[PDB]
């Protein structure tokens, strides 16, 4: 149908059809008489995956032959989503498969909905890893993603009586066609035990052993015939484990629990032993794999020339002492040489400045679980602090501030300090975030080693986040400027010369309308909820956190409702306000926020005076597959975190690429987005980081705002009195109390400017032509936020490798 | 190479080769450069399994169209062994695959050794189910095997310091190419809860739900294009199970533990809750499947016309009250009609008379786990006992003897009594066993309902147990009488006319010699143990039990050793005595017996005076795959259970078919074997059942034998004094004490006759021509012991269906 989806040749369509029938028969053991839609999906998945194998084998053979420097991206999260469409897009098979299935009497889009998301992540950090893998393959880098194959990913969110309920994400139930188990590359991982000191160095003994079994998943580059590997480890008990008899076999579950479930607590670091085990498990297994591949090329001087390890946050920080352990204890290198190798090999990416999210592991945990690693960490600390003492003589408080060991009630290890000490590069994920790192939380480290600190502004892959999810927009762009922009997003700048083009303006607006209609239909079919597709689609989708200020959005919604109720016969621009996202199961306040949103909806959506002028919908089970649907349908992107709290954001970039305007604070990547598009083409409001700091010095008093803003007072009165919860009058007392007395994120302080700015949004939306022209200016300047740019910067500035857009032979 | 292994056509060999390469590439994601022998096995397995799919789909479609009476064989055990060679044999693909792999530069026999046994059984009962499935497919019956997919089968046995060690049989580690998961046919199974009585009958409520997910495995008939299904259930937690958050997900293991491991305790009934859960799980899931298939044909009068359920022992006895529950509570049939249907549907096979093996479930267990079933069982009992009271008025002790409920310290349900009451047919597994059932343990039931009691003498499949494991013997037989005997084993009688044939005598003896050399080589390669291939191969392989009297064999071995030591320069027929088998992990005495055997070996095998005249080897990890190796190599089969204790035996039949002579008691099927071959061609010894009974009435005094047999006294003195355990003098005190004071199985009573009979064996072996002639007479009369005969008898006499040797179209 559309050009960017590839050719549907006679030979290819015929071959796809026969291989589809072959798989249905030989692979699924079905015939068309009893086959379900799910059987058809799997037949298609097997048909498509066949096209990956040759490229996958020869890419990996190519790396073995050419022996380039290898990039190892270590993460506890890879938020991949669905794989079928992405594979088709990257192999130019989409139209061919669409045709082939059509001729078989099947709707491919229907088959695509059957695939489970690989939800092996929580939000931004996990999704970033996924975009990064796509870009590394597209840029021809010898890159490997290493993580854990969780049996259960991020929970499925159900909403019951307005409350979030969690259920297990049993994503492997029907089997995963995109993985290949590699039980032959199974590796032992050690836990517990004790350290023996001998004549010939330290020895870690009496350990318990858990096996790490790898599963390989392909990562196809965009039409370059490159297929990289994401290798995920699964925990397996050894066969003599616990070996009355029956119990010993049943107890195998204990060892295998390591890879059972993804921790969903993105709000609050929990020092849970199982989480620590997960972190070491991925690190220990991965490093053996790295070293094996390096030896299959004695001399570890060349190790940093052939290996880069990127630590995605501090979660895999144990790579640093583990590498030291292997180099010193097993390979018998001297400390100083091992340390030089380690530092040159490792680099660390920070993803937050919120103190409660920082990993600070109790010493007693590390003492029991990883006794040798604790000793190594102590030695790292001593030698590091001796360097600090020499650079800043007599500065005793600096020494305690910079220590990897935190003294207190329980002694803790600061994993962020460990990462900085043992990495040659430390980066933040947006310019303002990287600056905040140097100025505040890691200031001491920056002063000691300024050369270590870099910025790498986040990006998103334009394959998933434009071509895949918004083919209509991709096509109207390709009609004017060609297809090259898909792997060179800066080319979107050429669209600036079409800002006055009447045909293009009409097409951009039409694509959005089509997307909105498609999404309005989805909501009715799958959730039986009805919306007005002519209203402004006002969306805030992201994990529920106080810092992200879904509550500020709630306050605006209630403001609009109250203004309508006051002047019912006055015209207002119709809005559909959509808020979605999961709360960490133990995050009470975030769970209360979800309940608030639904409670507002219950009042607003059933008020006859309101009509279809205002609708508030909670988007259930927000996940990658839902993002791919809602983002193309959005008109307004809510990016309203308190300045200095959102390290980057990536959702923001997805909305910008897909033709929504942004209302946001000058926080994270919003700053750079406004800079690229021009501040005139952005709806900026609220305190800057400097204003937040000023307010903190003075002391934040929420009562002041309550006293001076009558509309805000009304809302707080309504919440308190039980207007939004008639049968449980005091339901939202926790929310009110927090807002009034202990709001870390200054919701009230940005309220007036927010509401004012929202009025300017409604004003522009009344003028469809000018709304769309500003949209074109956003899309046209979204190029910088391609993860291809981000990865090219990591490659050149951190990893010391050059990207390549060159095809491998097919 | 050999004719019975099929044609190796040019077209087939070429096609097998290309499909092998296709699977290696697309399925295994490897190329020849990095492929391991295991990769090659899997490529071959996938290549062969492709040939099953068409036949499998059309067999099952055929049953749906023709709607024959369906046979459901319910067992907690299916001891399948390896599947690759069996599939090739039944599809006539063996020579073609041999050629195809040869041309690829691979040894197929080497690839075959890589396959794990499906060890989903303990011994005879489990293996019988497997032979039965093969015969039902070969005889064209619409048959389904239903059981549990254990994650861990029978433990792998390691011998360490002479002691049995158990390790987990992780048979699914590399994946199972012979199964197809069917998550679409997943069914709920209920546990716990309580019974509510309403106006409209009883209701079972507040249950916990465990999901049953089926996995289908093909059962190919012998060259008839029939492929039946063995459906095995796996336990899955529902997604809202236990749904702080992390624990709830981890607790899913509790529900899924149901299908985790096979109970190995074949010696002693353990009333463990997990085992009860397993038994109900298979029954509940299976019956829903049966009823679904029956409805997809309101009127349950026709149920017994379209359904037969065979209960393999009492393990699935809960099928009786479960069927009643469904018919009465869910379908709303009256009790009397439901009961008529149930009785006509169910049949029960008994496999033992040993009281400690009989399932007697504590009422308190059933009360908690299955409250509705207990109520149904009580009602069954009341109505049954009313029938007994009417037939035998005033006989009050009969009433308590026949009750399904046993009174005592803890009230128990006798599952065997439940099975007899609710089945239209009850059978033993050999003529003497079935007679013992009518005369002793079920005498009361026989008097009430004599028509219910039948015999179905056990059999073995001549496909696995001749063609597959002994191709050399199969071929020399086919050379004279054709190939028809393979599915009509009675044709082996034609070999009687070759008993004086000099060419045939020479060939039979040559095949045995070749088998012995092959096995002597296997022992050196895989276990580094050396044997004399010219010695008599004296083998006893079977689970270790006191009733099977491995101890009596031990006494003979020591007798031979002592006789050699007394007269060293006297000629004795050389023997390699091989004993193998697993002991249930909690069976102390059986574990002591294994240690005794190894301890004897340690003394005998290192005595220079003995030389190579006597060797004692413990065969480690006896299992189906090992049986296939050792049985063709055997000269003498030890079948020496105390008369009246071995219900049938099937190992005995395997040895008879493969050219070994039998030394045995008149127990189980040995009686019928001797009857078929002629007592002159069998080495029969020891007490008959009647002699055992006489001895019991008098009182068994082992001291009498010790006092009157000097050679026996010497052995007991040696055991006591520490001759076989120099550093632990009292090691075997338990064994001696048992033999002397509490031997239920009268080892001493058969000692003299046993030793005497063994002398006659050695005498015959000195005359190779006469040894072989007697062998021919055994093989020639082994026809009755084909499971084809057994299954045809079940079909006609119990199930009411006619077998068919007719091909389905290819
Ligand atoms: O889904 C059922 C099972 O499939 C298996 N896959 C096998 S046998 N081949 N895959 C080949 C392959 C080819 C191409 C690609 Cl792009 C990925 C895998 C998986 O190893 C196993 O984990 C899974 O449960
Ligand atoms: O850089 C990518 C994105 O990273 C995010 N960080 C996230 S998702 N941390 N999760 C941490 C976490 C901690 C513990 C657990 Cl158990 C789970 C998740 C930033 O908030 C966002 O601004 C940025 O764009
Ligand atoms: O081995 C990896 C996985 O394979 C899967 N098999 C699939 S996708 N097709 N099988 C088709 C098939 C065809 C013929 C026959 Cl005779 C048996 C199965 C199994 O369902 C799964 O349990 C297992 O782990
Ligand atoms: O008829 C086939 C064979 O059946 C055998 N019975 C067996 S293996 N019972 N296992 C029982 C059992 C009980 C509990 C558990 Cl957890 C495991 C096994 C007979 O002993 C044998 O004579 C006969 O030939």
């Amino acid at each position: 149908q559309i050009s960017v989806r590839g050719l549907a040749g006679v030979e290819n369509v015929t071959e796809l059809k026969k291989n589809f029938n072959r798989h249905l028969h030989f692979t699924l053991v079905k015939d068309r008489n009893v086959a379900t839609p799910r059987d058809y999906y799997f037949a298609l998945a097997h048909t498509v995956r066949d096209h990956l194998v040759g490229r996958w084998i020869r890419t990996q053979q190519h790396y073995y032959e050419k022996d380039p420097k290898r990039i190892y991206y270590l993460s506890l999260e890879f938020y991949m989503g669905r794989t079928l469409q992405n594979t088709m897009v990257n192999l130019a098979l989409e139209n061919a498969c669409d045709e082939a299935t059509y001729q078989l009497g099947l709707d491919m889009e229907e088959l695509e909905e059957i695939e489970e998301d690989a939800g092996l992540g929580n939000g931004g950090l996990g999704r970033l890893a996924a975009c990064f893998l796509d870009s590394m393959a597209t840029l021809g880098l010898a890159a490997y993603g290493y993580g854990i194959r969780y049996e259960f990913g991020i929970f499925n969110q159900k909403i019951c009586g307005g409350w979030q309920m969690e259920e297990a994400d049993d994503w492997l139930r029907y089997g995963n066609p995109w993985e290949k188990a590699r039980p032959e590359f199974t590796l032992p991982v050690h836990f517990y035990g004790r350290v023996e000191h001998t004549s010939q160095g330290a020895k870690w003994v009496d350990t318990q052993v858990v096996l790490a079994m790898p599963y390989d998943t392909p990562v196809p580059g965009y039409r370059n015939n490159v297929v990289n590997t994401m290798r995920l480890w699964s925990a397996k008990a050894p066969n003599d484990f616990n070996l009355g008899y029956i119990q010993a076999v049943l107890d195998r579950n204990l060892a295998e629990n390591i890879s059972r479930v993804l921790y969903p607590n993105d709000n609050f670091f929990e020092g849970k032993e199982l989480r620590l085990k997960q972190e070491y498990f991925v690190v220990a297994a991965t490093l053996q794999d790295i070293i094996r591949r390096f030896k299959s090329s004695t001399n570890f001087d060349a190790f940093p020339d052939k290996v880069a390890i990127q630590l995605n946050d501090t979660h895999p920080s144990l790579a640093i002492p583990e590498l030291m352990r292997v180099l010193v204890d097993l390979e018998r290198l001297d400390w100083d040489k091992a340390w030089e190798v380690t530092v040159k090999t490792c680099a660390y990416t920070n993803h937050t400045v919120l103190p409660e999210a920082l990993e600070r592991w109790p010493v007693h945990l590390l003492e029991t679980l990883l006794p040798r690693h604790l000793q190594i960490i102590y030695e790292i600390n001593q030698r590091f602090l001796n360097r600090v003492a020499a650079a800043f003589p007599g500065d005793v408080d600096r020494l305690r501030r910079m220590s990897l060991v935190e003294e207190g009630a329980v002694k803790r290890i600061n994993m962020a300090h460990l990462c900085i000490a043992g990495s040659h590069a430390v980066n933040g994920v947006a310019r303002i975030h990287s600056e905040i790192l140097k100025k505040t939380i890691f200031k001491d480290f920056y002063e000691l080693e300024p050369h270590k600190f870099q910025n790498k502004t986040n990006g998103i892959t334009p394959r998933r986040w434009l071509v895949l999810c918004n083919p209509g927009l991709a096509e109207i762009i390709a009609e004017r400027i060609g297809e090259e922009y898909i792997s060179d997003l800066d080319q979107l700048r050429k669209l600036l010369s079409y800002v006055d083009d009447e045909a293009f303006i009409r097409d951009v607006a039409k694509v959005k309308q089509e997307n909105k209609l498609k999404f309005a239909a989805y909501l009715e079919r799958e959730y039986k909820v009805h919306i007005n597709p002519n209203s402004l689609f006002d969306v805030q989708v992201k994990r529920i956190h106080e810092y992200k200020r879904q509550l500020l959005n709630c306050l605006h919604v209630i403001t609009l409702y109250n203004r309508i109720k006051k002047e019912p016969n006055k015209f207002v621009v119709p809005r559909t306000v959509m808020i979605g996202g999961k709360a960490a199961p133990g995050y009470h306040m975030a769970k209360m926020i979800i309940k608030l949103i639904t409670a507002i909806g219950d009042v607003v959506n059933h008020d006859p005076v309101v009509g279809d002028r205002l609708r508030v919908i909670f988007l259930e089970n927000y996940r990658v597959s839902l993002a791919e649907k809602v983002i193309p349908a959005a008109d307004l992107s809510e990016q309203i975190s308190t300045a200095g709290t959102e390290a980057s954001g990536t959702g923001n970039m997805k909305f910008m690429l897909n033709g929504a305007l942004t209302i946001g604070t000058m926080d994270g990547a919003n700053v750079e987005m406004a800079e690229e598009a021009g501040e005139e083409n952005f709806f900026i409001f609220g305190m800057r980081v400097e204003d937040v700091d000023r307010l903190d010095q003075r002391g934040y008093n929420a009562q002041e705002y309550y006293d001076r803003i009558p509309e805000l007072r009304q809302i707080i009165e309504q919440l308190s009195s039980g207007f939004f919860s008639p049968k449980q009058p005091d339901l939202f007392k926790d929310i009110v109390n927090m807002l009034m007395h202990h709001d870390r994120f200054k919701v009230f302080a940005d309220y007036e400017e927010y509401v004012k700015c929202q009025e300017r949004v409604s004003a522009l939306y009344k003028n469809p032509r000018e709304w769309t022209r500003m949209v074109i200016r956003n899309i046209a300047t979204s190029g910088k936020f391609s993860s291809d740019r981000t990865i090219a910067q990591y490659a050149r500035e951190i990893w010391g490798v050059e990207p390549s857009r060159q095809r491998l032979p097919a």
